[PDB]
C-alpha cells in the first residue's frame, strides 16, 4: 500500500502544509483518502447550417461509478483468464518485437498535436529545455530501483499526469500503439489503423462466416470494471521483454497502474484497480482485456468448460487446446475497438453464456445482468462505432460499404468548438475539417454534401483544414482525387480500379433510407436553403473578407444549370 504510495503523498503533503486538513467531510467510500489541501460555437459551420437552428437534437448539444468496487472473480474465471491472456500475448508476439520509445519519437509527437493528457505552458518547450529531461531521468532512475515519486493523475472521468509520467508511459508501453500490436493483421479481431471506410467492409466479411446472430453488447463504464487480475494478465506483456525495457514496464504496470495515487477537486486517494492510464496505452489495454473476455464468453457458449467455479486439470488441457486449435478462426468472428465488439460466434447459445462475463465484471448495459442478449440479424444494423453500415450500389455496379450516424449528431457535433482564443481563420479551418470528413464518409447523405460543398465554397480554397483512424480529409488535395485514392485504388474490397470522373458518379442513400437516417429532404425549408445557399456561401465569405475562393456547388446536377 504507502511503501508504493507514500513517496508520492509525502511529497505531496510537504509542498502543502499550511492547507493538509485531514477533511472528516471527503465523501469517499471506495476511493482511499490520505488527506486534503464549455462548448464553444462554430460560427462558420452554424451560418451554413441554418435549418438546424430549430433542431433541439442540433442546438441542445452546444448547451451545458469511478467510486466502486467489483467483486473479485472466482478460481475457474481466473485461470480462464490467465490461459487465455497468456496465449493472446504469445499470439500478439509471434510477429511482433517490443521496445522502447524514443523521446525522438516523444517530441515528434509533441512537435504536432496529439492529445498527451499532460497538465513552461506549453509541452513543446519542456521537451526543449534539458531540464524537464533531468526530472525525467530522476524518476526514470527511480523506477529502475522500483520506486516513484511524481507519477500521480489528476481526475478531471479524464486522468491527465505530468509529461515526465506521461514520457515514460509512452517509452515503456508506446509500442503497442506506435508499431500496431493491435491491427487485423496482428491481432485478426482489432481494428487498429482502419478507419470509417473500413469499418463496414469488416463487419460485412464477419457477416460471412457461418454462425449465429452478431452480439454487440455494451459494458456498463468499462474503466470502472477493469479489476486488479485484468491488470495482472495485462502486465504479462512484460514476460516478452528483456534489459532496460522489462524492467522500465514492469515499474508502469506496478507503480502507476496497479497502485495509483489521484488528485481531485485536492483529496489525495489511491486505488490499485480500475483503469487509470493514458487514453492510446488504455485503448490498447481494453482491446486486448476485451478479446481476452470475449474469447471466454465463446469457450462457454460451446460448453469448452462446465463452471467458473474451478476448472478440472483435463478442461485447463480443453481450454488451451480450444486456443492452439481454433483460436486465431476464433478471433476473427470479433471485430474490437476497445470496449467495443462485435461477436459472430459459432451458434446462439452464446446469448445465455452469461457467467464468465458477469463474474469477469463486466455486465451488460441496459439489460437484466441474466436475460440473454439481443442479436442482430443483418450486419448492416449492427451498432459500432458510433456508426451503422450502408451497402451502397452504384449506378456501374459497383460496390461500397458506407459508414453511417443520426446526421443530428453529425451536424451538432461539426457546430461546436473546444477552447479560447480561435481566430476567424482558425475557426473556419475547423469547418473545412469538417466538410472534408463529410465529402469523404458520409457523401451519400444529400444534406451533408450540399452542406460539405457548401463550407468548402465558403472558406479560402487554399486555406489548410485544422484540428487542435485515416483522416485523409485533413489535406489541401482535391476531394475528388482523395475519394478515388480510398474508395477505389485503394480499398481491397473493390476488384474495378476505373477512377470516378466527377461526384455525379458517386451514389446517395436512397430518399426513404436518407430521411430515416435524420435527412430534412423534403421539408419545405431544405428546400429554401438548398435554393438560396450561395446567399449563405455569400454572407460568410463577406465576414471572412478580400479572399480567393471556389465555387465547388456546380459539382452538384441541381447547381450545375
Ligand atoms: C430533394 C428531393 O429529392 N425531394 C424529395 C421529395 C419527396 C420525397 C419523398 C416523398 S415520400 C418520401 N418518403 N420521400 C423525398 C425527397
Ligand atoms: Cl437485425
Ligand atoms: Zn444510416
Amino acid at each position: 500500500n504507502l511503501d508504493i504510495i507514500g513517496k508520492r503523498i509525502e511529497k505531496i503533503k510537504q509542498e502543502h502544509e499550511t492547507s493538509w486538513h485531514y477533511d472528516q467531510d471527503h465523501p469517499y467510500k471506495t476511493w482511499a483518502y490520505h488527506g486534503s489541501y464549455s462548448s464553444m460555437v462554430n460560427g462558420v459551420v452554424r451560418l451554413l447550417t441554418k435549418p438546424w437552428d430549430i433542431i433541439p437534437m442540433v442546438t441542445q448539444m452546444a448547451m451545458t461509478k469511478v467510486d466502486t468496487r467489483t467483486q473479485e472473480p472466482k478460481e475457474g474465471t481466473k485461470k480462464l483468464m490467465k490461459i487465455t491472456a497468456e496465449w493472446l500475448w504469445k499470439e500478439l508476439g509471434k510477429k511482433k518485437t517490443p521496445r522502447m520509445c524514443t523521446r525522438e519519437e516523444f517530441t515528434r509527437k509533441v512537435r504536432s498535436n496529439a492529445a498527451l493528457g499532460a497538465i513552461w505552458k506549453s509541452a513543446r518547450e519542456a521537451v526543449e529545455d534539458s531540464g524537464f529531461w533531468e526530472l525525467v531521468d530522476k524518476e526514470r532512475n527511480l523506477h529502475l530501483e522500483g520506486k516513484c515519486e511524481t507519477c500521480v493523475y489528476n481526475m478531471m472521468a479524464i486522468w491527465y499526469m505530468w509529461l515526465g509520467a506521461r514520457f515514460l508511459e509512452f517509452e515503456a508501453l508506446g509500442f503497442l500503439n506506435e508499431d500496431h500490436w493491435f491491427s487485423r493483421e496482428n491481432s485478426l479481431s482489432g481494428v487498429e489503423g482502419e478507419g470509417l471506410h473500413k469499418l463496414g467492409y469488416i463487419l460485412r466479411d464477419v457477416s460471412k462466416k457461418e454462425g449465429g446472430a452478431m452480439y454487440a453488447d455494451d459494458t456498463a463504464g468499462w474503466d470502472t470494471r477493469i479489476t486488479l487480475e485484468d491488470l495482472k494478465n495485462e502486465e504479462m506483456v512484460t514476460n516478452h521483454m528483456e534489459g532496460e525495457h522489462k524492467k522500465l514496464a514492469e515499474a508502469i504496470f506496478k507503480l502507476t497502474y496497479q497502485n495509483k495515487v489521484v488528485r481531485v477537486q485536492m483529496d489525495i486517494i489511491s486505488r490499485r484497480d480500475q483503469r487509470g492510464s493514458g487514453q492510446v496505452v488504455t485503448y490498447g489495454l481494453n482491446t486486448f482485456t476485451n478479446m481476452e473476455a470475449q474469447l471466454i464468453r465463446q469457450m462457454e457458449g460451446e460448453g469448452v468448460f462446465k463452471s467458473i467455479q474451478h476448472l478440472t486439470v483435463t478442461e485447463e488441457i480443453a481450454v488451451k487446446n480450444w486456443l492452439v486449435r481454433v483460436g486465431r478462426e476464433r478471433l476473427s468472428r470479433m471485430a474490437i475497438s476497445g470496449d467495443d465488439c462485435v461477436v459472430k460466434p459459432l451458434d446462439d447459445r452464446f446469448a445465455s453464456a452469461l457467467t464468465a462475463l458477469n463474474d469477469m465484471g463486466k455486465v451488460r448495459k441496459d439489460i437484466q445482468q441474466w436475460e440473454p442478449s439481443r442479436g442482430w440479424n443483418d450486419w448492416t444494423q449492427v451498432p459500432f462505432c458510433s456508426h451503422h453500415f450502408h451497402e451502397l450500389i452504384m449506378k456501374d455496379g459497383r460496390v461500397l460499404v458506407v459508414p453511417c450516424r443520426n446526421q443530428d449528431e453529425l451536424i451538432g457535433r461539426a457546430r461546436i468548438s473546444q477552447g479560447a482564443g480561435w481566430s476567424l481563420r482558425e475557426t473556419a479551418c475547423l469547418g473545412k475539417s469538417y466538410a472534408q470528413m463529410w465529402s469523404l464518409m458520409y457523401f451519400h447523405r444529400r444534406d451533408l454534401r450540399l452542406a460539405a460543398n457548401a463550407i468548402c465554397s465558403a472558406v479560402p480554397s487554399h486555406w489548410v483544414p485544422t484540428s487542435r483512424a485515416t483522416h485523409e480529409w485533413m489535406t489541401t488535395e482535391d476531394m475528388l482525387t482523395v475519394w478515388n485514392r480510398v474508395w477505389i485504388q485503394e480499398n481491397p474490397w473493390m476488384e474495378d480500379k476505373t477512377p470516378v470522373e466527377s461526384w455525379e458518379e458517386i451514389p446517395y442513400l436512397g430518399k426513404r433510407e436518407d430521411q430515416w437516417c435524420g435527412s430534412l429532404i423534403g421539408l419545405t425549408s431544405r428546400a429554401t436553403w438548398a435554393k438560396n445557399i450561395q446567399t449563405a456561401i455569400n454572407q460568410v465569405r463577406s465576414l471572412i473578407g478580400n479572399e480567393e475562393y471556389t465555387d465547388y456547388m456546380p459539382s452538384m446536377k441541381r447547381f450545375r444549370r
